């Protein structure tokens, strides 16, 4: 779409075990970690990270390649969500995600979460926001942006940023990273 929106990885959102192209436009889960600083804005928990761009209006889009990626999970989320500590990934937090487990497993970060039934696995994601509607969207690039799912009637109140995982590496297929697509 012409709504694109350029986004690049913020590194004091990245949990210490996500390494990141130096253009800030890939993250992958790295075997060890990374000894940091102490940011009020680092992900302990899981391996999530956001991206600097800040949304306080307009319509915005932009898309992501998962290519070879068994599991991950993207979307956006409020600035105000917890970054410290366990949470559940939900509406109810403050993330209006999808997301990928366990290779042919597809769920909406409803609470609870919502199954969903995909013709066609998405090798790229795209995702849309539109802040005054209350609206952010989920479109499957693979299979001519057929809508994966849309979150409807979100309280969209402080700001918003880009929420993104590549998830866990423990079958041994979720090395491929999170690419950001040009456009
Ligand atoms: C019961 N909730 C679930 O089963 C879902 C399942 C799920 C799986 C994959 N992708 C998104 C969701 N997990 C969560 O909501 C969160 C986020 C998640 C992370 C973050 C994305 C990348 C890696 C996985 C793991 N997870 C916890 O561990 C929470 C924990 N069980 C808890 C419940 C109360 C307080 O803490």
């Amino acid at each position: 779409h012409h709504h694109m929106v350029h986004i690049t990885l913020d590194p004091d959102t990245a949990n210490p075990w996500l390494i990141l192209s130096e253009d800030r436009r890939q993250v992958r889960l790295g075997d060890t970690q990374q000894s940091i600083p102490g940011n009020e804005e680092r992900f302990d928990s899981y391996p999530m990270v956001l991206g600097a761009q800040h949304f306080h209006s307009g319509k915005h889009y932009w898309e992501v390649d998962v290519t070879g990626k068994e599991a991950w999970d993207l979307g956006v989320c409020r600035d105000s969500v917890r970054r410290k500590g366990h949470f559940l990934l939900s509406s109810k937090s403050g993330f209006w995600t999808i997301w990928l487990w366990n290779k042919q497993k597809y769920e909406a970060g409803t609470y609870p979460q919502t199954p969903l039934h995909l013709q066609v696995p998405p090798c790229q994601v795209g995702i849309f926001l539109d802040y005054e509607a209350g609206m952010v969207s989920f479109y499957n690039i693979t299979d001519h942006g057929s809508l994966i799912y849309s979150f409807s009637e979100c309280a969209f109140t402080g700001p918003l940023r880009p929420f993104f995982s590549p998830g866990f590496n423990d079958g041994g297929k979720n090395t491929a990273p999170l690419t950001l697509c040009p456009l």
